[PDB]
């Protein structure tokens, strides 16, 4: 997250920190994710497509720092890693960038909701917020595009939704962005999601309820002028989410 501010997990309790274990024992951060139900985390297929072995992943709920066991956190392994069968990646644009991870503790249980661990509701069919709406994003992604390490403390910021008509303009993304994707950015281009933030939640308050409107997916640069963040539009995928869960 470029700009924004440091935060803790009690402020974004549906946030899942997804890590990968390597031969030799080192563990590294992969992407964020969102808890939609006690047993299911939704993320982005691009985060796992090149290492599609469910046994490699570690998922934490209730965690605020990248390398510290926050009081109240809980750790899980992945019982089922489901990738959309028509995922694909062009030079910039990623398609059907959506994945589901059924989670389970070592004792065989799903998540236990608490003060620092909670689900985030899915959106309804044909009803996303209008362009101009402010939505929040969260992640352990880079703080500056030229950084090579991630911040140790979780961060969050606020950005505004951009219409499909505007995002398809030539200086923005042209016909590369489709109706199955949603754009969002800062009008002053000083804050945004960045690498390391993929798979994380784009949460919008609509009709009074917080909903998982998007999943961090892609973008040219980070907080770069005329290049918004692009997010998987969850409402299009309700038939696929219900079928696979
Ligand atoms: N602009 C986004 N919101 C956004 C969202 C998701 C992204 C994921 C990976 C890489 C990016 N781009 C990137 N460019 C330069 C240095 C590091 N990352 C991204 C950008």
């Amino acid at each position: 997250i470029i700009g924004g501010e440091f935060t803790t997990i009690e402020n974004q309790p549906w946030f899942a920190a997804i890590y990968r274990r390597h031969r030799g024992g080192s563990v590294t951060y992969v992407c964020g994710g969102s808890l939609m139900s006690p047993c299911w985390v939704i993320s982005a297929t691009h985060c796992f497509i090149d290492y599609p072995k469910k046994e490699d992943y570690i998922v934490y709920l209730g965690r605020s720092r990248l390398n510290s066991n926050t009081q109240g956190e809980m750790k899980f392994e992945v019982e089922n890693l489901i990738l959309h069968k028509d995922y694909s990646a062009d030079t910039l644009a990623h398609h059907n960038d959506i994945a589901l991870l059924k989670i389970r503790s070592k004792e065989g249980r799903c998540a236990q909701p608490s003060r620092t661990i909670q689900t985030i509701c899915l959106p309804s069919m044909y009803n996303d917020p209008q362009f101009g709406t402010s939505c929040e994003i969260t992640g352990f992604g880079k703080e500056q595009s030229t950084d090579y390490l991630y911040p140790e403390q979780l961060k969050m910021t606020v950005v505004k939704l951009i219409s499909h008509r505007e995002c398809q303009q030539p200086h923005y993304y042209g016909s590369e962005v489709t109706t199955k994707m949603l754009c969002a950015a800062d009008p002053q281009w000083k804050t945004d999601s960045c690498q390391g933030d993929s798979g994380g939640p784009l949460v919008c308050s609509l009709q009074g309820r917080m909903t998982l409107t998007g999943i961090v997916s892609w973008g040219r640069g980070c907080a770069l002028k005329d290049k918004p963040g692009v997010y998987t539009r969850v409402s299009h995928f309700l038939p696929w989410i219900r079928s696979h869960t």
